[PDB]
RNA sequence: UACCUGGUUGAUCCUGCCAGUAGCAUAUGCUUGUCUCAAAGAUUAAGCCAUGCAUGUCUAAGUACGCACGGCCGGUACAGUG
């Protein structure tokens, strides 16, 4: 099951602020970037074994 | 620029030092218009020190849920500056 969304947003509102809610960054969490960096890494050991 | 001069005697010649002479460094005295470089709390006390300053640092690339500011149409988990 999906994470982002069920993250805890906490709910901005000030006098003279358009009202708002922020989220955190989710950390440890897998992303394409994430396993293309694992990707690239086995790669670099398969070229460096080659 | 490898240099000497006065002083022992009634005169002489020496020995010999004292004094003179030139630079250099530090202090000081008097004087000082321009301009260029330039040393400067070493010597006595590695004596004592008020106060301020003299070492901090972020990139696209460690961690942003500070509205601190702020989105473009935003509750895309995370816009962005910070």
């Amino acid at each position: 099951d999906d994470v982002r969304q069920y993250v805890v947003r906490k709910p901005l509102n000030k006098e003279g602020k358009k009202p708002r809610t922020k989220a955190p960054k989710i950390q440890r969490l897998v992303t394409p970037r994430v396993l293309q960096h694992k990707r690239r890494r086995i790669a670099l050991k398969k070229q460096r074994t080659k």
